[PDB]
């Protein structure tokens, strides 16, 4: 089922969301699907529990076609944890189903591993880079109540999609 996307300014999207505890359950596979066809009906590439009021550390995110590429492995991650694999930072364009019609160019670790369970409960572990990395990085941030615009360094990037002629 098509979950409806809770919009920036909802007290829901600033929680810090507790962990998953029923991994392998028909439950958590069932809100799983909800979320990657909600994904896909919003043309998403990441979409994180809490945007669709669900208080739990998931978010589903990849695709073949959408910019970008080596497209990302359809993926769903519960409890995940991110660390960097250097300090190395790298700007790059981010917009949000929570936010439409917006965009920033955002710094984001280019380089990171994340942590944490497919839904059946096996562990995934993965190093990543790029924009695959960056995707992880801006769901994570909705797990921990934060969004993108308090992320950006420069305002002149800041505005709608369909107007903005930044390079
Ligand atoms: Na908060």
């Amino acid at each position: 089922m098509i979950r409806d996307i809770i919009r920036m300014g909802d007290k829901r999207l600033l929680r810090v969301a507790p962990q998953v505890t029923n991994l392998g359950s028909a439950e958590l596979h069932a809100l799983v699907s909800d979320m990657f066809e909600t994904m896909g009906a919003a043309h998403g590439v990441g979409l994180a529990a809490p945007q669709i009021a669900v208080d739990l550390q998931l978010m589903v995110f990849g695709f073949e076609a959408s910019p970008e590429a080596p497209a990302v492995p359809l993926t769903a991650l519960a409890n995940a944890q991110i660390e960097p694999l250097s300090d190395e930072m790298e700007n790059g364009w981010e917009g949000c189903l929570s936010i439409p019609g917006l965009r920033a160019v955002i710094p984001r670790y280019r380089y990171i591993r994340y942590r944490g369970f497919a839904p059946d409960g096996s562990p995934i572990e993965r190093e990543a880079e790029g924009f695959h990395a960056r995707v992880v990085q801006h769901e994570y941030d909705h797990l921990v109540g934060r969004l993108y615009p308090s992320r950006i360094e420069n305002f002149d990037t800041f505005g709608f999609d369909d107007v903005l002629s930044y390079d």
